[PDB]
C-alpha cells in the first residue's frame, strides 16, 4: 500500500471518519481507520460496529494498492499538524505504516485490514434524493426531543418516515415530541424506520453547505447516506416506534399566537427562578395577554406579562420551561402558535406560519 | 434603598464582580453581591474572602440611599436576559429585593449588607500608576509558569517586584520560570510582594486593553488596583519568592536561533508520538541542524528536521513538550534564541529581537 496526497484533500475526509469514534475505544482496532487503495481511489473507513462512514479521496500522484488500519485520531493530529499544502506520502510496512511530508516523518503502529469490522451487505427497499438543506431542515427540528439514554431503547434515536410525496421525522423522549414533515417531489412507498441517536448526529456532520444532493437508500435494516464522495451507512434501531399521531391533541382550541423571540425571552427570563431541578413555570392565558410566573422552594418569584392574540377561555397550566424554550430554539420563525386543550393536557406548538413541523409538550404539577 | 439604572449601564460591572463563572461557593453569603447606594452611586461589591471587586456607577434618576445582599448569578442573568434598551426599578422591601423592567418582575431573596464580609482597612506601602496595557504585557508574558491547583508546589502567586524605574513580574512552578520588565517613567523603591494565583486571574479579567490608567497600591499584606471605575483589592501571600537571577544560567556556550512559528510547529508535531501521560521530545543539536524526536509504549516514533542557527558542541537534550509550547505562544514572535549549557542544565529562551522577558525551563530525561 503506497499513496501521496496533498495534505488539504485528506484533511476533511479524515476529520469526518473520525466521528464514529471515541475518546478511548472499547477494544483498540475500534480507534483505528481502514485506508484502502484500490483502483486510484484511496478509501477511510471509520466504525462503531452500528455504523460506519466511508470517504473517497482521489489520488492523482503514483500509488499502489493494499490495505491497512492505522489511529485514527494520530492520522488526523499528523495531518492536520503539517503546512498547508504539504505533500504527505505513506507507505505500508508490516506492523507499522510510515508517513513522511518534507523532513516530518512518523511511524504508526498498525493492525490488519482482515480484522476491521465490516458491515455486512444490505437490500435496499426504497431510494430517493433530496436537497441537503431539507435533511437537515428535518434532522434540526427534532433531534433535540431525542432521549438522552433512555431505558426505553426505541427514544434513543429518530424515526424517519417516508409516504407518498413527503420525508418526516420524529422524536420524542417520552415526556416531548417533535416531528417535521418536508416534500420529497418524488413519490415513495411507506417505510418507518429508527435511526441510532449516533447516527443521526453523522447524517448531520456530513452535510456540508453545497447543491450536491443527497441519496438516501433505506432497507429492512439499514440506511445509507451518499453526500458527494461521502457514504454513511447505519444499521437500525430494531423495534417499532411508538404512535405518536394518535398523541396530537385531538381537538386543540384554544389557539394563542405570540412574537417567538418575545415568548423566548419572556421564559428565558422566568426561568431563573424556577425550580433548579423541576423547571416548572405557569402560563395564564386570558384575554390577548400571556402571563408567565415562576417560582422557586425558597420563594423567590418572576413574573412576565406578554400581549398575544388569545379569545378562548382563561387557563392556567404548568410546563417544564426547559422543554417549552428547547421548541421556541428549534423554531426558527417571527410568530408562534400555542394550542391548548385544558389544564390537564398537552399543548401543540408550530410556527404560526407552517404546519410544517409540531412540538407536543405534556404539562407538569405545580 | 431604591434606584433605576440603564440595564446598559450594569451589564460590566455585574459581570466584573459576579465571575468566577460557576463554580459552587461553598459559603452562601459569598455567591451573594452586596449593592450600596450613597451620595449618588451605585457599588456593587463581589468578594470570596481573600479579594474583592468592587464597581461604581453614576445615579442619574431618583434614588434612595441603602443596603442589601442578593444572588449575584441570579440578578447578572435577571439583568442580561432584559432587552436591549431596558430600564431598571429595583426597590428594597425587607426580605425581598424587587426589580422591574417593562412588565417583567422579579423579587430575590436578600441577606443583610452588615452580614456581608468586611475586608478590614489596610495602609499602602507602595504606589504608582501605569498603563492598563503595561501590567496585561507584564501578567500574560508570566502567568504561564506559575504552579497550578494543587500541583501542591509550595509558590502559589506571582512576584511583583519594583526596581528602578521598572515593574517585573516573575513565575515559577519549580521546573521552568518567566520574568518580564517593563518601565513605567517613575523611579520606584525595591520592593518585592506575591500576589496570589486567584488574585492574578481577576486583576487580568479587570483589564481592557483601552489605554485607561491603572493606579496600583502595595501594602504588607494587601494589594489594590484602580481602573476607571473598577477597584480590586487582594490579599498578598505570605514567605520567600526565589531569586530568578540566581536560576537564570550562568554560563551558557550554546546558542541556538529559529523561527518561532517552524519550532512550535515541529514540537506539536513530534508531540503526536510521545507518551500521552508525559509528553517529551529529544532534541539534537549539531551544526545549522534540529532534530526533535518521540517516541510512546506502542514504539510509534516521530522525528523532525529543521534548519537553524547553531552555535556549539554538538548535543542531545529532552524537554517537557508543553513547557516548551507555553514559551512560543507567550513571545508570539518572528525568531527565538534558545541558550543552553549541557544535557542536564537549565535552557534561556527568548524572543531573539527583544529582551524584555525570559524564559527558563529545566530539561526531561527521556
Ligand atoms: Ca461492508
Ligand atoms: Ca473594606
Ligand atoms: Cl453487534
Amino acid at each position: 500500500m503506497k499513496f501521496t496526497v496533498e495534505r488539504e484533500h485528506l484533511l476533511k475526509p479524515l476529520q469526518q471518519v473520525s466521528g464514529p469514534l471515541g475518546g478511548r475505544p472499547t477494544l483498540p482496532i475500534l480507534g483505528n481507520l481502514l485506508l484502502q487503495v484500490a483502483d486510484g481511489t484511496l478509501s477511510l473507513t471509520g466504525t462503531d460496529l452500528e455504523m460506519e462512514m466511508v470517504a473517497r479521496v482521489a489520488l492523482v500522484q503514483p500509488h499502489e494498492p493494499g490495505a491497512t488500519t492505522v489511529p485514527a485520531r494520530k492520522f488526523f493530529d499528523i495531518c492536520r499538524g503539517l503546512p498547508e499544502g504539504a505533500e504527505i506520502a505513506v507507505q505500508l510496512e508490516g506492523e507499522r505504516m510510515l508517513v513522511r511530508s518534507g523532513r516530518s516523518r512518523f511511524s504508526l503502529s498498525t493492525l490488519p485490514a482482515a480484522d476491521f469490522p465490516n458491515l455486512d451487505d444490505w437490500q435496499s427497499e426504497v431510494e430517493f434524493t433530496l436537497p441537503q438543506a431539507t435533511m437537515k431542515r428535518l434532522i434540526e427540528a427534532t433531534q433535540f426531543s431525542m432521549a438522552a439514554a433512555a431505558a426505553a431503547y426505541y427514544l434513543n434515536g429518530m424515526l424517519f418516515e417516508t409516504e407518498g410525496e413527503e420525508l418526516r421525522t420524529v422524536a420524542t423522549d417520552g415526556h416531548r415530541l417533535a416531528v417535521c414533515s418536508m416534500p420529497i417531489g418524488q413519490s415513495l412507498p411507506s417505510h418507518s424506520v429508527i435511526v441510532p441517536r449516533k447516527g443521526v448526529i453523522e447524517l448531520m456532520r456530513m452535510l456540508d453547505g453545497g447543491d450536491n444532493p443527497l441519496r438516501v437508500q433505506i432497507g429492512s435494516n439499514n440506511i445509507r447516506a451518499h453526500v458527494g464522495d461521502f457514504i454513511f451507512t447505519s444499521k437500525l434501531v430494531d423495534g417499532r416506534f411508538p404512535d405518536y399521531r394518535r398523541v396530537l391533541p385531538k381537538n386543540p382550541d384554544k389557539h394563542l399566537e405570540a412574537g417567538c423571540d418575545l415568548l423566548k425571552q419572556a421564559f428565558a427570563r422566568a426561568a431563573i427562578l424556577s425550580n433548579e431541578k423541576f423547571r416548572g413555570v405557569r402560563l395564564y392565558v386570558s384575554e390577548n395577554q400571556l402571563k408567565i410566573t415562576a417560582n422557586n422552594p425558597e420563594q423567590e418569584e418572576a413574573e412576565e406579562i406578554l400581549d398575544v392574540t388569545y379569545s378562548g377561555a382563561e387557563m392556567e397550566i404548568g410546563f417544564n420551561v426547559s422543554y417549552v424554550l428547547d421548541v421556541l430554539n428549534a423554531l426558527k420563525c417571527e410568530n408562534v402558535r400555542m394550542m391548548l386543550t385544558d389544564s390537564v393536557s398537552s399543548v401543540q406548538i408550530e410556527d404560526a406560519a407552517s404546519q410544517s413541523a409540531a412540538y407536543v409538550v405534556m404539562p407538569m404539577r405545580l
